[PDB]
C-alpha cells in the first residue's frame, strides 16, 4: 500500500540520477527518469542486507541495460550501500567508484553490464545456479536457497541474439525464480522502435515458454507494477517477462524524445523538473531524510534481519547434516577441497597417444567426485568434445524424466554466446561454481561479447575449446581456427592454454581450476598426441618450460600443442646434421608472462636465435621469437595430415626451416624479444 | 502434379548423397536422406540457368544447414552445372572441388556456409538486395528484377541468436519474396531437440511477421511441399517459413537416430537402402539417363530460354532508358563510375581539426550521388557512427510511411552480427552492391562470425567502426575496444584501416571501394584529430608511407591513426634535444604488406631503431616494429585526454620513450623487422 512516502522515495531517484548525470556532464538521464518507479517498487521488497551484499540467500537484480548506471548507483546509495553521495558527484570521472556503466568489481553490482544482452543472459546462469544449489543443499526443514533474480531489461537486449539463445533456454529449463522488467519505452537511439522493431514480443517470449504480464502506466502506477511482481512470484514453472511501457525521459521537457536517451537534460529543464516534483530548483544531490528512514525500515533493517535468520538455520544445518554441511561451507569460503590436485592424472612417455580432447575427458572423469561446484556442459557438441562424465546426469527440469536441478551436466544447445554469458552469471552466483563449456575452438568467437566481459570482469570461467586446428581435416576452413588463438591473446586477463598431452593437459586444468580472477580457453586437439619426454604438470604450470636442453644450442624452438612433438622430431633431425636445437614448450602465453623475468629469460636466452612453430597465424609470436613457422591463410578440406603436409609442417620442414634461420643470423648478436627499452 | 519420374530422382538425390559421403568415409548423410524431396521439389521450379550462374534474376537457393552440403552437390551435378560424378568421387579430399561445406568460390554456390545461422541471415540479404534493385531499375513493361530466395535450414540454425536478429529485421522488412523451408527433423548433435530445444518455432515466427505453412510429411508429400512453395509465393508481404516434418537419415536402418547425422552410413545399410529404392547394392554413383533427361527439360532448357528473353528485354531496356540502362550495365560488368575517386576530399595541415568520424560522413555526402550502388546503414547508432548522407531515403517496406526499398539507408536495429550476414548477402547478390554498416569499434566482436566469412569467400563489404579508442572516454573499459585490431589485423583477407586525418579517411575510403575480393573494417576517431602535414590519397593509399622525414634518424615512430599527430609532436620534442625521428604512418597492415618488399624496406629500414606508438595491444606490433608502446590492459571510465595522459600518452611521454629506446640499443646494429629468414 503505497503512501505519499512512495511517492517522495520516487521523485528523489529520479532527481538524484539526473544530478548525477548533469554535474558528470555525460551519461544517459532517460532510462533512470522512466525506470524509477519500478526500482522504488522492486527494491522495497527485495530480501537483501546492504552490510552483507554476499549473503548467498540474497535476492539478485541485475541492471541488463547497464547504461542506465545513474538508476543503480542512486539504489545503492539510498537503500545503504557503501557508496556515497561524494562518489556520486564523481560518476564518470578518472578513477572514481561510479563509472559510466555498472562494474563487477564494486558492492551490489552483481555482474559487469553494458554491451546489450549481456545482463539478462547472466541472470539466467544465476537463476540455474540458484535451481543447483536448492537441489543439492536443500533438507526439509532447511531451505538455505530460495532467492529470486529480478532482471532490468530494455528494446536493445531484446534485439541482440543472445538473450534470445538465454530465453530459448531459459523457457526450456522453467526457471519460474526469474523475473524480467521490460522498459517498453517506445524508443532507443536512432528514433522509434517501429523504424526497426516492431515484433510481438510477447508472443515472441511465451512461445518460449515464458509467463508474459503487463502493466500499462509504468510512469505512474506503483500498485500495477507491485501486483504484476507479486503474480510473477507465483509463476513456479515458467519464468516471466512483465512488460511495463513507460515514457523515456518522464518529467524531462523533452521526454518521450529520443534526445533524452544519452545527454544530460540541459539546466532549465532539470529546474522545472525540480519545482514540479517539489523539489527545490537551486540545490542538487539532495536526500530528504524521510527517504533514509523509509528505506532504513524498509529494506536495511529487516535484510540484516533476514541475513542474520538464514545465518542461524545455516549452523543448525551444519549440526544436523555434518558433511554436507561441511561441503556448502568450504564453497562459501570459496576454498577448493584440500589437495585436490591428487587426483590429476600424470603420464610419462611410454603410455600411448591420445588426443589432448580424450585427456581433457579422463581429467573430467577423475575430479568430477572431488569438486561437487565443477557444473558442465556442451553447445550441442558433448561427443566431440568429451565434455560429460560417464556418472552425470543432466542439469533439467524435474518433469523431463531426463535429469533435475541438483544435475550437474547442462545441454546448451546451439548456443556459444549464451553458454559464455551463461557461464559468466554461475560464476558470479559464488558458492564456489566452477563453471565450464565446450564447443570447438572456432566457434568461441561466436562468443565474444560474454568473452571480453569474462576477461574484464575476471569470473573465472572454462572454455573446453576442441578441435584446434587444421588437424580437424575434413571439415575444411569454416571450422579451422587461424586466428582464434591470436586474437584472445591479445585480451587482457585470459589464459590461453594450449597442451601438447597429457601432462601439460593436467597443468591447464589445475590453473584454470585453481583461479580466482582470471578465465581460461582450453584449446584442444581432434588428433592423437604422444606423451613426450620429460612434460610435468609441475613444468608446465609455469607457461613456458625448457622440454629438451642441450649445451650451446645453435637454435631455441617453440612450440605449442601439436607442434611440441613435431618441433622434438625435427630436432632429432637438426641432431644428425649435428645442430644443437633447444625445444620450448610454450602451454600459455599469460601463465608463463606472468613468471618472474629471471625466468623467462632463462627459458628464452640472449644471443640464440629463437623460432616459432604453431599451425595458427604468427602475428602473436614476436614477442618470443625473432623467426616464425605458422599459417597466415585459411586453411582447407582434406584428410588431416595432408593438410599438414600441404602447409610444410612434417619434421624435415621445421628442421629446413630451423637451418634458414640458423644461416640467416650467423655472425650477428641476438637480443632476446622478452627484453624490453622501456 | 508429380509422376513416377519424379520418384525416380528423389531416389537418385538420395543414394548419389550417400555414395558421396561414404566414398569420402566422412561428411553427413542424414540431412540429405531426409531432405531430398523438398530439394527436388523445389529446385524443380526455380528459374535458373545451369550454363548461366550469374544470371542476376536466377531464383537464388542458400542451403544454411551448410553440413547437407553432399546434397547440394548432387543437386548442382543432376541439373547440369559444371561437377561431375568425378569431382563427387573426391568429396573431402584436399585440393577437390567438393569441400565438406560449401564455398562461395563454386558455380552454383551462392554463399559459403556452415557456420550455423550464417546463411539464411545471408538470404535476407540478398532479398533486400532484390527488393533494392526492383525498385531502382523496374519500369513498366521492364521488370528486369523480381527474383525469389529460398534457403534450406534446421533446428541449429533456428537455436544460433543471428538467425533470431535476422528474421525479425525480415519480418518488419516484409520481404514477400525470401521463403524458407525448415527441417524439422527432431535431431542435432547431442540427440533429441527435446533435451533442450522446444519452443514453438512457429507462434514465434509468427511474432516477427513471417506466415508459417506446415508440411506433416516431407519425407514423401511432393504435392504437398509443391502446394506450400506455392502458397508462400501468394503473400507478398509476409516472408514464409515452411515447417516441413521429415526423419533424419529416411531409408536407412537407423532413420531417426542422432547416429545418421554425421557418420558415413554402414556398408551393408547402404547396400539395403539402394536395394530398398530399386538401385543395385553393388553399384555406385548410378545415375538413370531418365533422371538426366527429366532435369535437362523441366529445369536446363527453361532456364536458358528465361536467361534469353531477359537478356533480349535488358537490350530493349536500354534503348528505353540510356542513362538506367547504362547504369546498371555498368554495375552488372562490376566497373565502378569512371574517375568516382575525383569526387573525394582532399585537405591541407592549414585546414582545421575534425574528428575521422565527422570526416568519414563528408566522403559518404561527397561520393553517394557518384554511386548509386551504395546502400549504407547502422546498428542503431546512426548519429553516432555518422553514417547517413542529408538526402538520404531509408530502405523500408513502402507501406511504412518512412521509406521505400529505393530507400538506400537501412536501420538495422541493435543486430550487429545480423547486420554483418546481411552485408554479406547484399555484396553476394551482385550488380556491384557496395553495402557498409556502422556500429562501435568495440561491438564488430558481436559479429565476428559473419566477419570472418566476410574474409573467407572474399565479399567486399565495408564497416564504418567509430569509437576506435580510450578516446571513447566517459563510458569507459566495456565499450574501449583493446584487442579489437590485433584480432582482425590476425584475420587473413580483411583490410583494417585506422587513417589519421581526412586525406588518409578519403584514402581508406577509395581502397575499400575498389576491393573486389577484401572485406574492409575503418576504425575512427570519436575525438578531434588535426590535418597533418605530409599526408596525402597516393600516400596513404600504400597502407605505409613516410610522412615526415629527416637524413639519417636516431629513431623511426611507427603509428597509426590519432597517434600520428602525437608522434609528429613527440618528433618535434625529440628534434629540439637533437635527436632526429622520421615519422612513419602506417593506416593499413594489409594494403602496405602487399606493396613491394623494395617499397615497404625503404619505409621500414635496417639499422635504426623503430618503436612503435598506437593506444591499443601491442602483440600484433612485432612485424614491423623494434619497440612498442600501447595498451595490454583494459580502459578507465575518464574525461579522454585525462586517460590518455594517465596512460603515458602525451608528447613527452612518448619523445621519452624514444630516448630509452635509442639508449637501449645504441651500438647493436638492427635488421628491420620485415626481413624474414624463410
Ligand atoms: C552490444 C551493444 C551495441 C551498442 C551499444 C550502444 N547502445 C546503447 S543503448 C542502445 C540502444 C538503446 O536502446 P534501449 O535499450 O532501448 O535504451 P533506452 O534507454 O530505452 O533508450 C545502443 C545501441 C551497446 N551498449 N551495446
Ligand atoms: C556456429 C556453429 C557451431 C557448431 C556447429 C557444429 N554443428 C553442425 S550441425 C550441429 C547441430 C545439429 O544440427 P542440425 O542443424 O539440427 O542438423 P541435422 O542435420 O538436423 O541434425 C552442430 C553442433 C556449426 N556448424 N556452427
Ligand atoms: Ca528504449
Ligand atoms: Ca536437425
Amino acid at each position: 500500500q503505497f503512501t505519499d512516502i512512495d511517492k517522495l522515495a520516487v521523485s528523489t531517484i529520479r532527481i538524484l540520477a539526473v544530478d548525477t548525470v548533469s554535474k558528470a556532464n555525460s551519461g544517459h538521464p532517460g532510462a533512470p527518469l522512466g525506470m524509477a518507479p519500478a526500482a522504488h517498487v522492486l527494491w522495497s521488497q527485495m530480501r537483501m542486507n546492504p552490510t552483507n551484499p554476499d549473503w548467498i540467500n540474497r535476492d539478485r537484480f541485475v541492471l541488463s541495460n547497464g547504461h542506465a548506471v545513474a538508476l543503480l548507483y542512486s539504489m545503492l546509495h539510498l537503500t545503504g550501500y557503501d557508496l556515497s553521495i561524494e562518489d556520486l558527484k564523481q560518476f564518470r570521472q578518472l578513477g572514481s567508484r561510479t563509472p559510466g556503466h555498472p562494474e563487477f568489481e564494486l558492492p551490489g553490482v552483481e555482474v559487469t553490464t553494458g554491451p546489450l544482452g549481456q545482463g539478462i543472459s547472466n541472470a539466467v546462469g544465476m537463476a540455474m545456479a540458484q535451481a543447483n544449489l536448492a537441489a543439492t543443499y536443500n533438507k526439509p526443514g532447511f531451505t538455505l536457497s530460495d532467492n529470486y533474480t529480478y532482471v532490468f531489461l530494455g528494446d536493445g537486449c531484446l534485439q541482440e541474439g543472445i538473450s534470445s539463445e538465454a530465453s530459448s533456454l531459459a523457457g526450456h529449463l522453467k526457471l519460474g525464480n526469474l523475473i524480467a522488467i521490460y522498459d517498453d519505452n517506445k524508443i532507443t537511439i536512432d528514433g522509434a522502435t517501429s523504424i526497426s522493431f516492431d515484433e510481438d514480443v510477447a508472443k515472441r517470449y511465451e512461445a518460449y515458454g515464458w509467463e508474459v504480464l503487463y502493466v500499462e502506466n509504468g510512469n505512474e502506477d506503483l500498485a500495477g507494477i507491485a501486483k504484476a511482481i507479486a503474480q510473477a512470484k507465483l509463476s513456479k514453472d515458467k519464468p516471466t517477462l512483465i512488460k511495463m511501457t513507460t515514457t523515456i525521459g518522464y518529467g524531462s521537457l523533452h521526454a518521450g524524445s529520443h534526445s533524452v536517451h544519452g545527454a544530460p537534460l540541459k539546466a532549465d529543464d532539470v529546474k522545472q523538473l525540480k519545482s514540479k516534483f517539489g523539489f527545490n530548483p537551486d540545490k542538487s544531490f539532495v536526500v530528504p531524510q524521510e527517504v533514509y528512514d523509509h528505506y532504513q525500515k524498509t529494506i536495511l533493517k529487516p535484510g540484516v534481519e533476514a541475513n542474520n535468520k538464514w545465518n542461524k538455520l545455516f549452523s543448525e544445518y551444519q549440526k544436523k547434516f555434518p558433511e554436507l554441511g561441511a561441503e556448502l561451507a568450504r564453497r562459501l569460503s570459496g576454498q577448493l577441497p584440500a589437495n585436490w590436485e591428487s587426483k590429476l592424472p600424470t603420464y610419462t612417455a611410454k603410455d600411448s597417444a591420445v588426443a589432448t580432447r580424450k585427456l581433457s575427458e579422463t581429467v573430467l572423469e577423475d575430479v568430477y567426485n572431488q569438486l561437487p561446484e565443477l557444473i558442465g556442459g556442451s553447445a550441442d557438441l558433448t561427443p566431440s568434445n568429451l565434455t560429460r562424465w560417464k556418472e552425470a546426469l543432466d542439469f533439467q527440469p524435474p518433469s523431463s524424466g531426463s535429469g533435475n536441478y541438483s544435475g550437474r551436466y547442462i545441454r546448451y544447445g546451439i548456443r556459444e554466446h549464451a553458454m559464455g554469458a551463461i557461464m559468466n552469471g554461475i560464476s558470479a552466483f559464488g558458492a564456489n561454481y566452477k563453471p565450464y563449456g565446450g564447443t570447438f575452438l572456432n566457434f568461441v568467437s561466436y562468443a565474444a561479447g560474454a568473452v571480453r566481459l569474462s576477461a574484464l570482469s575476471g569470473h573465472p570461467v572454462i572454455w573446453v575449446a576442441t578441435h584446434d586446428s587444421i588437424g580437424v581435416g575434413e571439415d575444411g576452413p569454416t571450422h579451422q581456427p587461424i586466428e582464434t588463438l591470436a586474437h584472445f591473446r591479445s585480451l587482457p586477463n585470459i589464459q590461453v592454454w594450449r597442451p601438447a598431452d597429457g601432462n601439460e593437459v593436467s597443468a591447464a586444468y589445475k590453473n584454470s581450476l585453481e583461479s580466482k580472477h582470471t578465465p581460461s580457453i582450453i584449446a584442444l586437439s581432434r588428433q592423437n598426441l604422444p606423451q613426450l619426454e620429460g612434460s610435468s604438470i609441475e613444468s608446465a604450470s609455469k607457461g613456458g618450460y625448457v622440454l629438451q636442453d642441450v649445451a650451446n644450442p645453435d637454435i631455441i624452438l617453440v612450440a605449442t600443442g601439436s607442434e611440441v612433438s613435431l618441433s622434438v622430431e625435427a630436432a632429432k633431425t637438426l641432431a644428425a646434421k649435428n645442430i644443437k636445437a633447444r625445444v620450448v614448450s610454450l602451454p600459455d602465453f599469460f601463465t608463463f608472462d606472468k613468471q618472474p623475468l629471471e625466468y623467462r629469460l632463462s627459458v628464452l636466452p640472449d644471443n640464440v636465435p629463437i623460432m616459432s612453430v604453431e599451425v595458427l597465424a604468427t602475428t602473436c609470436w614476436g614477442k618470443y621469437a625473432h623467426q616464425s613457422f605458422g599459417i597466415d591463410r585459411f586453411g582447407a578440406s582434406g584428410k588431416a595430415p595432408e593438410v599438414f603436409k600441404f602447409f610444410g609442417f612434417t619434421p624435415e620442414g621445421v628442421a629446413e626451416r630451423a637451418q634458414k634461420t640458423i644461416a640467416f643470423y650467423k655472425g650477428d648478436k641476438l637480443i632476446s624479444p622478452l627484453k624490453k627499452a622501456f
